[PDB]
């Protein structure tokens, strides 16, 4: 596949999020660029419903990991960029500890010249003044290590990793992740070794913004393929 010569430079981003949790409906809309090279996410994120039902946070990880940064001795594992420009499903339940869960669907693919995420999220059994749709989470994302394996009897990856929210009482929300990705179109996809993705995020607000809003810069790499002195040559 010469699926990422699509991201040697920057690439314009757009997001579009459906989401019913516990029957509280919303949509939210993503507009930035990515920049695979460097493992950087530039975006904004606006509901467009009005106020958001859940914490931003929570919503983090499903709003692109084509984007990430695999160093150059890793880019045989790069399952993401692999299956551009058909692109591929990605699907999750997070479930929310002593809470509800998500469930999530997502299509990520070019459209043009545009990296398009496309997402359905369904919420249920969640505790109406719960960390999650009683808004107790704070507004910040911490570092994070997701390790991806390979899911040959899909032809894709899967992951499953913690995501660890920080409540305003100083206690922590788990999210634990379960994820699979599959590839839309037939061609030829990476199927990589073990690895993980190392993920650092800043959360910040547009002050000129009166919407409901996320302003987010990510930075995505794969890390832990190990390497010798024989790719040296």
């Amino acid at each position: 596949s010469k699926g990422e010569e699509l991201f040697t430079g920057v690439v314009p981003i757009l997001v579009e999020l459906d989401g019913d949790v516990n029957g509280h409906k919303f949509s939210v809309r993503g507009e930035g660029e990515g920049d695979a090279t460097n493992g950087k996410l530039t975006l904004k994120f606006i509901c467009t419903t009005g106020k958001l039902p859940v914490p931003w946070p929570t919503l983090v990880t499903t709003l692109v990991l084509c984007f990430a940064r695999y160093p150059d001795h890793m880019k045989q594992h790069d399952f993401f960029k692999s299956a551009m420009p058909e692109g591929y499903v990605q699907e999750r339940t997070i479930s929310f500890k002593d809470d509800g869960y998500y469930k999530t669907r997502a299509e990520v693919k070019f459209e043009g010249d545009t990296l398009v995420n496309r997402i359905e999220l369904k919420g249920i059994d969640f505790k109406e003044d719960g960390n999650i749709l009683g808004h107790k989470l704070e507004y910040n994302f911490n570092s994070h290590n997701a390790y991806i394996t390979a899911d040959k009897q899909k032809n894709g990856i899967k992951s499953n990793f913690k995501i660890r929210h920080n409540v305003e009482d100083g206690s922590v929300q788990l999210a634990d992740h379960y994820q699979q990705n599959t590839p839309i179109g037939d061609g030829p996809v990476l199927l990589p070794d073990n690895h993980y993705l190392s993920t650092q995020g800043a959360l910040s607000k547009d002050p000129n913004e009166k919407r409901d809003h996320m302003v987010l810069l990510e930075f995505v790499t794969a890390a832990g393929i190990t390497l010798g002195m024989d790719e040296l040559y």
